C-alpha cells in the first residue's frame, strides 16, 4: 500500500469522486491524518451515532429510559426496516431501537428516535449543545440521502464528526454507562462489523457505523486499532462517484489498509 494519503488520492482519482477523512487519536484528539476534513459530506446513517447521543443525554438527564417500549404504526414506517418491520404488534424499546438504528441501519428504527429528541432541529440543537457548530441534520429518513451536489443539508465534515464522536464517547458529556453503551451499540455493528472483521488482522479492534446515499455517497465511523484496544478514531466520507458499490467499499477497505500497513507513526 501507498502512504495513507497517496491511497486516499488515488481513490479520488479512481472513483472520480470526493473523498474526506480523519485518523485521530482516540486519548488526546490530536489529528494525525487529514484529508478535506474541512469539506462537508452527507452524513446517511453515520447521523445515527449522533442520534443515539442524544437519546443517552436525555436518558442521563432523567427524561428518558431504554426501557421505555415504543410502539408504532405501518404509516410511520420508512424504506429499509429491516428489525422495526418485525415489530408492529409489540412495539419496541428505546433502547432496541437504538441498537437496530446502529446495528442494522434500520431507517424507522432511526426516525422514531428522531422524533424523541425533536427530529432533525432537536438533534442540530443538540451538536451545537455539544460544542459542534457544523454538522446539521435538516431532514429525516430516507430523504435525508439525497446528497445533492453542493447541499449542506444533512451534512457533516471528517473534522466536525470525529470531534464529536470522541466527544460522545470519552469527554464525560454523556455518564460512564452511556458512554459504554454508545460504544457497545458501535461494536455490535451487523452491517460491516463482521465483514470488517474477517478481513483485518489478528489484534485489531474495530467497531463501526456506515452509511450509504445517492450519487455515490458513502460512508465510515469506526474506532480501530492494535492490541485489541480503541486507539483511533477514523470518519471516511465519499460523494459525487459514479463507481459500484464494490468498488466504493474496495476504495475505503484500501484506505484502511494504508492506515493498517502505515500504523506506526
Ligand atoms: O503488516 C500488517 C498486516 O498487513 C496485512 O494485513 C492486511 C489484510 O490482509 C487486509 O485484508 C487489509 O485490508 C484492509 C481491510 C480493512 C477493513 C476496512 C477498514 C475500515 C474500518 C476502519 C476505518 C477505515 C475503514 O489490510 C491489511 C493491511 O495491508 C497482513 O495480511 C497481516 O498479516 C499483517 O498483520
Ligand atoms: C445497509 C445500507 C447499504 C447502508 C449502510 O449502513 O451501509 N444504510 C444506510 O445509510 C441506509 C442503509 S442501506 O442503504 O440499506
Amino acid at each position: 500500500s501507498p502512504q495513507p494519503l497517496e491511497q486516499i488520492k488515488l481513490s479520488e482519482s479512481q472513483l472520480s469522486g470526493r473523498v474526506g477523512m480523519i485518523e485521530m487519536d482516540l486519548a488526546s484528539g490530536r489529528t494525525l491524518t487529514a484529508w478535506r476534513a474541512d469539506e462537508r459530506f452527507p452524513m446517511m446513517c453515520t447521523f445515527k451515532v449522533v442520534l443515539c447521543g442524544a437519546v443517552l443525554a436525555r436518558v442521563d438527564a432523567g427524561d428518558e429510559q431504554l426501557e421505555r417500549k415504543i410502539h408504532y404504526r405501518q404509516q410511520d414506517l420508512v424504506d429499509y426496516s429491516p428489525v422495526s418491520e418485525k415489530h408492529l404488534a409489540d412495539g419496541m424499546t428505546v433502547g432496541e431501537l437504538c441498537a437496530a438504528a446502529i446495528t442494522m441501519s434500520d431507517n424507522s428504527a432511526a426516525n422514531l428516535l428522531l422524533a424523541t429528541v425533536g427530529g432533525p432541529a432537536g438533534l442540530t440543537a443538540f451538536l451545537r449543545q455539544i460544542g459542534d457548530n457544523v454538522t446539521r441534520l435538516d431532514r429525516w429518513e430516507t430523504e435525508l440521502n439525497e446528497a445533492l451536489p453542493g447541499d449542506a443539508r444533512d451534512t457533516t465534515t471528517p473534522a466536525s464528526m470525529a470531534a464529536t464522536l470522541r466527544k460522545l464517547l470519552t469527554s464525560q458529556r454523556l455518564s460512564a454507562r452511556s458512554q459504554r453503551q454508545l460504544l457497545q451499540w458501535m461494536v455490535d455493528d451487523r452491517v460491516a462489523g463482521p465483514l470488517i472483521r474477517s478481513v483485518l488482522p489478528a489484534g485489531w479492534f474495530i467497531a463501526d457505523k456506515t452509511g450509504a446515499g445517492e450519487r455515490g455517497a458513502r460512508g465510515i465511523v469506526a474506532l480501530l486499532g492494535p492490541n485489541n484496544k480503541a486507539e483511533r478514531i477514523v470518519v471516511i466520507y465519499l460523494r459525487d462517484t459514479p463507481a459500484s458499490m464494490a468498488e466504493r467499499n474496495q476504495q475505503i477497505a484500501g484506505i484502511g489498509a494504508a492506515l493498517i500497513e502505515h500504523w506506526q507513526r
